């Protein structure tokens, strides 16, 4: 059993496991049943501290605004630890697309149709995510939700053009990197999955000459939105607010 706010919340198991913190899947006083996420703060830098502060100053916030950010029942903040109280997924995405040979299509847009909600509220905020991949969601009563923003602190697909000439965060970001995801979850793999040599994945990525593959499919429409957000000029790229009124998403 775990201590939030004077409340007992038996573990049934552990779900999450990183290097400071662990989820877990868990019962309250009634027996309803929620996740909970342990940071441990012992070994934390002044930065990661502020970096939590402000992840969850802000997934607090966004509670309000959209039923596709990751509810958030309570939390807990002390010089040692952070416990979060939070609705309980079914599993991550990561998890689902590698499972998941052949995907229902009328599943796979309403999967989309989240994500742009989703990440739409946090461009409204001023969040850029600047790091978007399917672990970053989580499916919860069939519904797709993000679990966090980036803030706080090993694929490499889903990396945008202009991220790798940083060596300025634009929300077009973002686009690239929703694009990755549903090129994903319609050629069963991301665009430079073949590519296995890192160092020229990264010289496919910015080359213009370089041409990504989209097999023409039944859908036009979604191999549009594919191209539209796989553009490699951000500028040229197609903005949350567009998605949201392409053919794709609104004709039935
Ligand atoms: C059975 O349940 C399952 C099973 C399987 S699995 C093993 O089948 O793949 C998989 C999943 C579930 N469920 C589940 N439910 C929930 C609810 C919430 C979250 C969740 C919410 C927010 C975060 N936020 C953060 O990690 C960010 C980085 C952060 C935030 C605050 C900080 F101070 C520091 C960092 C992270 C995770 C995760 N899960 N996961
Ligand atoms: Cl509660």
């Amino acid at each position: 059993c775990i201590s939030v706010k004077g409340r007992i919340y038996s573990i049934l198991k552990q779900i999450g496991s990183g290097g400071s913190s662990k989820v877990f899947q868990v019962l309250n006083e009634k027996k309803q049943i929620y996740a909970i996420k342990y940071v441990n703060l012992e070994e934390a830098d002044n930065q990661t501290l502020d970096s939590y502060r402000n992840e969850i100053a802000y997934l607090n916030k966004l509670q309000q605004h959209s039923d596709k950010i990751i509810r958030l029942y309570d939390y807990e903040i002390t010089d040692q630890y952070i416990y979060m109280v939070m609705e309980c997924g079914n599993i991550d995405l990561n998890s689902w697309l590698k499972k998941k040979k052949s995907i229902d299509p009328w599943e796979r847009k309403s999967y989309w149709k989240n994500m742009l909600e989703a990440v739409h509220t946090i461009h409204q905020h001023g969040i850029v995510h600047s790091d978007l991949k399917p672990a970053n969601f989580l499916i919860v009563d069939g519904m797709l939700k993000l679990i966090d923003f980036g803030i706080a602190n090993g694929t490499v697909n889903y990396m945008p053009p202009e991220a790798i000439k940083d060596m300025k965060i634009s929300p077009k970001s973002d686009v690239w990197s929703l694009g990755c995801i549903l090129y994903y979850m319609t050629y069963g793999k991301t665009p430079f999955q073949q590519i296995i040599n890192q160092i020229s994945k990264l010289h496919a990525i910015i080359d213009p000459n370089h041409e990504i593959e989209f097999p023409d499919i039944p859908e036009k429409d979604l191999q549009d939105v594919l191209k539209c957000c796989l553009k490699r000029d951000p500028k040229q790229r197609i903005s949350i607010p567009e998605l949201l009124a392409h053919p794709y998403v609104q004709i039935q």
